[PDB]
């Protein structure tokens, strides 16, 4: 069994190191992408400050056409960071770490708040609250079935990509979660309904 601990050490340490590698990459992305967000905002602010003729040429500093497109990538950067002598620098790095921490902590609160509503919707509007989940599952099923069908529709013949490119040139966890609550509280729902049982 001593080898099993040693293997477990390798498994534990290698897995942890890989997670550290992703975190290190993502923590690096924290400073850069927050600063890129700050960079984009300064482009917006300066663009907003300068004459109305300047809008696209100044936002070209963010290499984007309009604040809507810049907001889209901003939101994705915001999503990403939300989804994610040296003492001067260390505090800045420490700041970047803390910034994302607040974003996720507020996310958990937002999810918890969303849960609090659903708790009371469930506790009082149960049938409608369950009917929500059923139809959501049906949509998610339709989406997955279409996605699974698309995964047959795609690859059907390689040059599909190169054909269509000429036009230019010239769900799982959700389905599971919905099922889990139905199994918990929709006593009319049953495991044989699930995609799990269906496979």
């Amino acid at each position: 069994e001593e080898e099993l601990a040693r293997i477990a050490e390798r498994k534990k340490e290698s897995g942890r190191r890989l997670q550290e590698q992703a975190a290190k990459m993502r923590l690096e992305r924290l400073m850069k992408k927050e600063q890129e967000l700050e960079y984009y905002k300064d482009i917006q602010r300066r663009m907003q400050g300068e004459s109305k003729k300047e809008i696209k040429r100044l936002l070209d500093e963010a290499e984007l056409k309009d604040e809507a497109a810049l907001e889209r990538v901003i939101r994705d950067l915001e999503r990403s960071i939300k989804r994610a002598r040296q003492q001067r620098l260390l505090k800045s790095n420490w700041e970047a770490r803390q910034r994302a921490k607040a974003e996720k902590e507020a996310e958990k609160a937002r999810l918890a708040e969303e849960a609090r509503l659903d708790e009371e919707r469930r506790k009082n509007d149960l049938e409608g609250w369950l009917e929500e989940k059923r139809q959501l599952r049906l949509a998610k099923l339709n989406q997955l079935k279409e996605r699974e069908r698309l995964k047959a529709d795609l690859g059907n013949r390689k040059s599909l990509a190169s054909q269509i490119r000429m036009k230019n040139i010239a769900l799982e966890a959700a389905i599971r979660s919905l099922e889990n609550d139905l199994l918990r509280y929709d006593k009319t729902f049953s495991y044989d309904m699930t995609l799990d049982a269906q496979r």
